[PDB]
């Protein structure tokens, strides 16, 4: 593959929205983000039916969340985890690539 999304997309959840730019992630692969799914391209929703639907629970790979806030080990590259490595070098943004509360995530 589809074009790359431009306006940013809201990543609806329990209830709040965190809208999230493809560009900033414009040289991240998107097999990155979008990884394969059973072995085979996709382009669904990260919470669709059947998959991180659960948007509650917090452990689980049906959890919107574990796929999010899982920093530990996991098949694929988490944000947080990313981030987490990213700010490893800018430890001054990780008030906003892992900042909690005033975060370019959590405002
Ligand atoms: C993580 C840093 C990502 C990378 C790299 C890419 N995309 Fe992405 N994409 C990401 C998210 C969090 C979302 C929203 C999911 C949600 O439901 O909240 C998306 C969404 C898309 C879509 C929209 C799907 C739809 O419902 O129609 C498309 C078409 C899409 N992404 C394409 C895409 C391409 C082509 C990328 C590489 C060039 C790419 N994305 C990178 C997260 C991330
Ligand atoms: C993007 C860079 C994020 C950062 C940084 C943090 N979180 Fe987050 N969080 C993010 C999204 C996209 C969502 C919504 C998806 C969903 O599962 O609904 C959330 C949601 C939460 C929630 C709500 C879950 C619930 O309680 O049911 C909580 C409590 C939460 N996030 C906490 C949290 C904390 C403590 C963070 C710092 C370690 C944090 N988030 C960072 C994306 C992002
Ligand atoms: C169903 C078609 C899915 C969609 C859409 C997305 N993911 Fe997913 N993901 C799926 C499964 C079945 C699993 C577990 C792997 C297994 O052991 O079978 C995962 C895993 C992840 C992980 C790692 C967690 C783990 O269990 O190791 C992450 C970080 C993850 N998924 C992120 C993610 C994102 C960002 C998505 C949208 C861009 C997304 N997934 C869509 C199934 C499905
Ligand atoms: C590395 C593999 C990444 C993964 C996985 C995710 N993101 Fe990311 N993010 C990354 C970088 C390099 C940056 C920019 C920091 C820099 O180097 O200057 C970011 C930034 C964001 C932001 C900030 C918004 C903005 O500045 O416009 C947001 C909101 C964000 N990232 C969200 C996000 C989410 C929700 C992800 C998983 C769904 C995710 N990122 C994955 C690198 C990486």
């Amino acid at each position: 593959a589809p074009a790359v999304p431009d306006k940013p997309v809201e990543v609806k959840g329990s209830q709040k929205t965190v809208m999230f730019p493809h560009a900033p992630h414009e040289k991240v692969e998107c097999v990155t983000c979008h990884h394969l799914v059973d072995g085979k391209e996709s382009y669904a929703k990260c919470g669709s039916s059947g998959c991180h639907d659960d948007l509650t629970a917090k452990k689980g790979e049906k959890s919107l969340y574990y796929v999010v806030h899982a920093r530990g080990e996991l098949k694929h590259t988490s944000c947080l985890a990313c981030h987490s490595k990213v700010v490893a070098e800018k430890p001054e943004l990780k008030k906003d690539l892992t900042g909690c509360a005033k975060s370019k995530c959590h405002p």
